[PDB]
């Protein structure tokens, strides 16, 4: 019966990939992380890092820790210091969903927060409140996950032995993911002092990254990739530093929770898509112990949702099923029923009539279709943008009290409305919008800033 | 003690124009017509007719009348032909105010609406629904004022007699908006058979229509020209045909109403127009009558309207003093308070970020600027437009996931916030949009559309 | 040729009615007085006023005239005024509408606006701002047409003389619509000299006014009754001061312009039915005229509308046809499609289920029904309010946890939605909402709040 | 290395209850279930029951199972399942989340969805659709996890053999939440046979339950608590069945969160609570071993919202810090700024006025006061709801053209606007509605609709 659940925070199982890796190749085992009391892979250092701090005489009992965290760390540090009752402050970047602001909370602490994307050097980011707030407070301790040789310490003394001793030595490659220099310095020192040289240690990083050799970037696998060089993390102990993209780790992150049965999140799928470029050099007679660093369902809304992996240039292909079965005449509804409205502007209305009636349907664009029952066939005489009546109103070109007929540009292209996304994704990709044609008779105009409405939500 | 309402349709009086005429010039009298008991002109030649109609056996009692009437006739004919009971079934285009129909109906009648802006000759326009009703309708009777002779035959009998007679002779010139071939034909042809050949009929006309010697055009006078020849109109009884434009009908109308105390409606100010241009090339001892054909109650909402003109290029100045006395800082805000919104983009979101904030804010351009809080001065980086995401993100050029500092356009130009409209307007006509700087710190983004609602609405 | 506009005024025609009066009774002459150049009645009063402010040395060639006025005298003022120059300011309530102050601007005026229903006597409503401007401006004359005899002076000089010189002293009654006195005082005062004792002098006034003998009230008959007594009225004059509803009012306008081709507002209309029940007690060869004091253009939106008579207690019939043609399935579209929206709450979802979807769908009432397929039968559990959860929830009878079987209140009684919507009322006069039964399967809830706000506008 | 993730099924640890348990009682040590791969404890029978399935040969390679589940059990079939290639066909009423099928398709099952609240043996439910997939799809097997020995097999062959191995035989107490009857069946058979009598079986449960003795509910803790008797329940095993109500579990689930470092969820809580009230009637030399079956991070928007347990009579307090700090000024914003428009109706103005204003600003309540702009101070006349109108206008006791003075009910009672809403919700314990006064003037209305909407919203 142990005397607290921090105590339960190590000894994690390595379970072996079995349909992802190809055929042809060694044995790719990885070690699960994410069956921790805690989670994650950070409450393995967060305990660590506390018991460093208390033996060292700088968190005397009383204490309020402080961590600029994003969310990950910050659940760890929460429960290993609530066991003994240190009372926990943090600070985050709007970033962080609420969920995980609430578990955070959950667990005893107090989450400020501080707007993100804004200069980390200026005392507006979360960097310099955290600062301030350590210099106020009186025994408040910043561990400094960064800058703190306790988080390879730990990975060296509890990461790296049990990766040796649950696999006999006989273990050639160590990849994994390489987020703030941790995990792969302390395992990379361990597997190489008790292995003389025959572990070469990879370590997978998102694609445009400092450690791949790039420059900075806007992260989306939250956890990996940085823009500079943490005072913790041995440029040297590594050996291949690959790089990954970000369309490839979430691909293999939801095809590992697809047929491995694990539920990783994006560096898990970074980590495993590293492995797996690494199982290639290396034939039979090998084992590579991948590093599954948390649990994949903070993610639920993120990756292993159906939007938000389409509101970027991400999913390949549907969670589950067939590839899109959805037609540019579903684009048209927004209400399941909404398109018996064709607006239209005929050839003889002044031209204020047509400039108001887009400012009052809110479109952009229509056809200039005679004819007023909209049954009518291909016989529009032409269409009247937004863009170009504001434009040639304003510069002198036209009146408000003209004749429409005499300022439409010819017609815009059409595709027919029972057809998917696909060929529109792609027909846009040479005009700025199109009308929809159903059985001949337009129903429709579908547009770029339209189609991405849709597709980034559903 | 009068038998009936409809006797009283003739014998209007004669004014004189003192404040609008300029000095050096005959007398230009204004023979004002809207004191008929239908308010307009028209009342005349209804009369005139439905007797005619009613004494050659044409319209037999018990009869329905039955025209497509442009809604002033429609009064005078409902008046009448009430007077002993005659059904009146008007066909009249959608582009009819709705309290046109209402006092159409109020006398008794019915109105059936069809399409405006479609083929005149099309089986949707009033002109073929009309001639279907005269088919069909036992008893009904299409007067067609376009190619009727009676009413030339009125204007003569009781139009030009008058003219003659409160004045002894001493009329040199007699101008009158010329829209069906009506008042003009008629009063000249009365005013030279029993003046020798002094009286030189002028005729009045938007420019653009048929008779000044133009093609088609949209028209906002209502009353006044044609695309096409009425078979009721002698071109050879007018001598001097001048035409006038639009807005200075509107203008000469309001000044007309301001100065003369005369509410008459568009046709009256063309008119006017007409006659003091003709009040020029005659030195004095001249006396010119021009005819005001209809009363300006209901156009109380169109031309004598602050929002109806400037929806136009109309409105040169405001009824009621200062020019316009509104600056941009107003033109922000659409809720008398709107603008605690500055909506911005840093320079390192994510594209998809970018165009989302742009399609959920309800606008199309924003300037990316670091230091989030809108308190910030004029450092700002750049503005990322709407157009160019979703060009930039279609042809391949740039990929959602991308960061916005590299698919922004240079910042767009500013202007104060305390700047009338007038201003903006022209300034405006070299870019698309601009900002709005308080202080130096901007505070948003006016933009053509936007400027456009403003002055349409307010 | 007439000098100006303004010396028009006066001369008004004696048309008769030939359709309303019942048979069996003298003649009724009705004075219209519409045709005059301001449009109404007051234009005379106006112009008494004027000259006898210019020529009695109160008014100063150059002074600014200052008059609280509603709509219908400052037409006139502002027309007699703005002949000779003299700049016009006035003061209204808000309960005018935007077309008659745009009137009342148009002639050259000025027109400030205050408040309306506010305390008259406080320094809040337009009598004391009008009071000020008047104290404060030099030149400034307020003509007060409540206390000035100038009025019936002029109705004495220009309009009795009229009614007596048009019909030879063989009148009989004169009636006239009250709400000054400056009417039916002078031409009393006059018909009651030149005639002996003959002419019997009636008046017309909107039931419950002071005249009648009542108490205050809000009107609705714009120009007619009064809360207290002008100094410019003799109550001994008028003989039988009738007292007539508003519904009749506005029912014999609209018939009078309907029957007789006389637009006219809302005080011509109580006038002639004040006129018709006295051609009851005086029997064949009799006259009496009537006096027509207004023109109906202006009131195209409030009583020859088919809302705003809905809108109150009126519309006896539509305007020219079938009763209602509506039927209660109608009254539930709010969109001409909206209604595949059954809102329904199981008997087993819990209360806050329930209390959410009302919030929701911003419905106060729903049935309870099984079978969530909204296609069921009469066979619905019961109805739950908005009211009884919210007052059983908030007084401890019960908990936001609880079953919404245990809370509900029996079924609601049901109609079948083809049916008009007088049989709705006549319902909802027993009731607070009732189903709407659509071949047997419930469809919709209609309630007291949206039958009336459905009537109120269509 | 193990050979797959669901072998890691077992051997969870054995945590020790400190802060929650009162002092003076034996230990309460809580065996945490949600260390399993597939989160909860409901991944140990289904390991069990697909071994057997395919031992016994009802489940032929290459079946497909379908089985109408929970979400909980449905993620440990779906891991166990595709360890070999069964493809999982779940069905699922509407009641769970997005983000649980989301996870239950993320391991490669397919989620059919059924409605819920209807009649459990319609065509409808889950139960009759997956009996009809299992009848038609060759293959099937529907585990029916209610009716199937396997489970408190599994759960006496490897969850009772662990509490007696884990504290050599001392365990006096296994108190476990029992809803459908398979791990106090089979963790309570064991731990009786191999410990003598000594080990009573207690048993909590939500209160209401057949198993307490009570009748349906509506259930919030997911899991436990029914409406039947599972085949797979023997009544005769537990001893002591405790009952335990809703608002405790979810303050326990909070408290052992917060003060234990434990993410439980709902079933968990009422577990501890059962065992601590077990823990009282059992001195010291006592150890009592809870079962927590669950994980609560699933529940960080149910449980550990702030607004889903405000939205019923939960919430205690708040998580971060102080009760509410949070007042009436502040419910009636809706927009932080969003009550400049204190909406009024004068005691002169119509019914019907008042009946619009009341139903165009979305308010049901208003008070008549004078003197218009809201700055008055406690001298309104009096309040008007807008039922009464409409029940006041619906029966004939009042015409829709009335003045609103004669209609309206006395002033409805006041408090400040700096108050706690509770104060708020204790005063609507009596009235329906109150005035905000802010220094005395009145700024708004608050009733009880508004108060229970911004509670469970925020």
């Amino acid at each position: 019966i142990a005397q607290h659940i921090s105590e339960l925070i190590g000894g994690t199982p390595l379970v072996r990939l079995n349909s992802v890796v190809p055929d042809g190749a060694g044995t790719v085992a990885a070690k699960v992380e994410y069956l921790n009391p805690g989670g994650s892979s950070k409450d393995r250092i967060a305990v660590k890092m506390i018991e460093a701090a208390e033996a060292s005489g700088q968190l005397k009992p009383g204490g309020t820790i402080v961590e600029p965290t994003s969310g990950n760390t910050g659940v760890g540090l929460a429960l290993v210091a609530q066991r003994r009752g240190y009372k926990c402050v943090f600070v985050c970047p709007d970033k962080v969903s609420e969920d995980k602001r609430n578990v955070l909370i959950a667990y005893g602490a107090e989450v400020v927060v501080c707007p993100t994307a804004v200069p980390p050097h200026d005392p507006a980011s979360y960097y310099s409140v955290s600062d301030r707030l350590v210099r106020d407070i009186d025994g408040a301790w910043k561990p400094d996950q960064y800058a703190n040789p306790e988080g390879p310490a730990s990975h060296y003394v509890t990461t790296g032995p049990e990766i040796w001793a649950d696999t006999e030595g006989k273990v050639t490659h160590f990849v994994a993911g390489i987020g703030t220099g941790g995990t792969i310095t302390g395992a990379g020192r361990y597997l190489k002092e008790v292995s003389g040289g025959r572990v070469r240690i990879v370590g997978a990083d998102p694609e445009g990254s400092v450690y791949s050799g790039g420059a900075g970037r806007p992260y989306l696998v939250e956890g990996v990739g940085e823009d500079f060089w943490p005072a913790a993390y041995d440029p040297s102990v590594p050996d291949e530093i690959i790089a990954v993209s970000d369309s490839d780790s979430f691909d293999m992150t939801r095809r590992l929770a697809r047929e491995e049965a694990m539920l990783v999140g994006g560096s898990c799928g970074m980590a495993v898509v590293a492995a797996l470029k690494v199982a290639e050099e290396a034939g039979p007679d090998a084992l590579i112990v991948v590093l599954l660093p948390d649990g994949g369902r903070g993610y639920m809304s993120k990756i292993f949702n159906d939007a938000w992996m389409s509101s970027y240039g991400f999913l390949r292909s549907r969670l589950d099923g067939s590839t899109e079965q959805s037609t540019v005449g579903d684009v048209l509804r927004r209400k399941s029923g909404a398109l018996p409205a064709l607006v239209h502007t005929h050839p003889s209305e002044t031209v204020r009539d047509a400039i108001g009636i887009l400012r009052e349907y809110g479109v952009s664009q229509m056809p200039v279709v005679g004819a007023e029952p909209p049954v009518m066939a291909g016989e529009v005489a032409g269409s009247v943008s937004e863009r170009e009546l504001l434009s040639a109103v304003f510069e002198g070109r036209a009146k408000l009290a003209d004749a429409v007929s005499a300022h439409m540009s010819p017609p815009l292209r059409m595709i027919g409305a029972g057809e998917l996304v696909s060929a529109a994704g792609k027909a846009l990709r040479d005009w700025d919008a199109l009308m929809v044609v159903e059985e001949g008779k337009p129903v429709g105009v579908i547009t770029r800033y339209d189609l991405l409405g849709f597709l980034s939500e559903g």
